[PDB]
Formats: C-alpha cells, structure tokens, sequence
C-alpha cells in the first residue's frame, strides 16, 4: 500500500461531552491531549484549544474543540466527510451497537446537538447490513456487516 | 473491536471529484450504484450516484446530491474536519506536495478552493505534516511518523 488511514480529526464544540460519549459507545482509550499549537495549526483552525488522540482498535480520532462561543449543528447541503463507516464482524453485533447507542442517550451522561435516534438494520438484496447513528455533535456513523 | 471501512465524501460534482481522486490518490473503481433505499433516500436526498474508490486500506465512498449550484465546506461547524494518511518515507510527504500543484496547475479539475498546500512541518517528536484540499475544499493531511 502506497499509503496507510492514520487517523480522523473531529471537531467538536464541547470537548468534555465528546471524550466521554466516544470512550463510552465506542471503548476508546486517550493516548495524549495537547494544548500547545504550531503557528499552522492557529492558522488552520483559529481559536483550537485542546486537542485529544481517541483510540479504538484500528481507527484513531482526532478530537478538538475551538470556539465553543456558539453550539452550531452540522450543515447538510455542503461538501463534507458526510460519515464515517464501521464494519462489525456479526449481524449480531449490529443489534448491540443500535442497543447501546439508545442507553447512552436516555442515561442521561450526554448532550447531543440533534435528538434523531438511531435508524433500524436495514437488509440490502446482498445480505448487508446497515446501521446509522449521530454521535453528540450531530456527525453521522454507520455501522456495517458485509458477508464478505 | 471494529474495523474503519470506509470514508463518505459528498460533492457536488461527482465526475470531477472521481477525476481527481483518480489521479492524485491512484484510487480505482470498485463499484458504483444508481439505484437507492429509502433509508439511503432519506438520509441523502437527491441522491444521484454512489461510487465506492480504493486506495491503499482506504475506501471512500464519493456521492452526488442534487448537484444546484456549487457550495463550499463550512468550517464553524461541528465535522469531520480532515483525514490523515501515513507516508512510508519522508520523500513521499514532498512527492504528495509535488503531484497536488502539478494536478491543481493542469487546469484539468474544478476547485471549491484556491487555497495551496501548507508547507512541510515538523514537531517535537520528528513528524511531519502535509495539508491540501480536495476539490470540494475538504482538507487532507498526509504525515511521516519516524517510530
Ligand atoms: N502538531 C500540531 C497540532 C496537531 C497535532 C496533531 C494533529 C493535528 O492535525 C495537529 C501543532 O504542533 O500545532
Ligand atoms: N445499500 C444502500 C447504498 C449504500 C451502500 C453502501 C453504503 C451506503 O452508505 C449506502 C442502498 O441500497 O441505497
Ligand atoms: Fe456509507
Ligand atoms: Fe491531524
């Protein structure tokens, strides 16, 4: 391979929410936290004042919040990474991740900046599944099983 | 516990967006879809095309909405703000530098952005760092990562 996926910056406008839903939902561990930045990085992203590397097996996230001033929710009509996609290993798992994402958001632990709950596991002619939920800050997740 | 499959990348011009991809991540077809769910639907209306790209253990799953006019990223906005790939030597994270000036200079490709690449950095640990835009303005970062 030419190249290899590191990792995803997310951005986030209440950083203390977002480190405990994903180490919740997803079983993330933080690896370190940064509060010193390039002059690039000021320059890329004005007003970043903490930044926290989230790890979950293979996927790293890149967690940092910025302004904080405003709770602003993603915007749809624009060019984005709209979603990032997770492949389980069983159908089974598909029921425990939509489980899950439901006893985190009626716990009570969280705030979320949309209130949709998760669609249902939905059956393609191929066998695949498919599963998407929003994380606190409104971004898109999708959880998958290919009979590969 | 899970394995990242894929990336979604919403454009507005789905052609000029396989294009680029094409040239500067060596990305190849896998598959291509015109025919959607209502649960697809209803997450993405105006649907148009689903194209799935490969490149290295990366997939990316370039869509088309109702194309319209041409709209920009917003930045203020909670997002998946950039992806990062690994370089396997510190000559490439130039190599990557290099082929995006010589695509964008082509003339060959639409750009939501004029803004250029940044310039090579390095931190305290030896990592170096390498920004760019795609062609819907969506920011990549390539890195070298000496241990
Ligand atoms: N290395 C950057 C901050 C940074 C760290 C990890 C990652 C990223 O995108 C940016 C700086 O020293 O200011
Ligand atoms: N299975 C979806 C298309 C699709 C495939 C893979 C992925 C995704 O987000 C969407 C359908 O029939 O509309
Ligand atoms: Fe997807
Ligand atoms: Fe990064």
């Amino acid at each position: 391979h030419a190249f290899r996926f590191h990792h995803i910056g997310v951005q986030t406008s209440d950083l203390e929410n977002s480190l405990g839903w994903y180490r919740e939902f997803f079983g993330c561990e933080q690896n370190w936290s940064l509060e010193k930045f390039s002059d690039l990085t000021r320059s890329r992203l004005p007003g970043i004042t903490r930044l926290v590397e989230l790890a979950a097996g293979d996927l790293r996230i890149h967690v940092f919040e910025r302004a904080a001033d405003a709770t602003p929710a993603p915007v749809a009509e624009v060019p984005q990474f709209q979603h990032l996609c997770l492949a389980t290993r069983s159908p089974e798992e598909m029921t425990e991740w939509r489980d899950r994402w439901l006893e985190l958001y009626e716990s009570g632990r969280y705030t979320f900046v949309r209130d949709e709950g998760p669609t249902d596991i939905v059956v393609d002619e191929d066998g695949v599944l498919s599963l998407y939920v929003l994380d606190v800050n409104g971004l898109e997740y999708e959880f998958t099983y290919l009979p590969e």
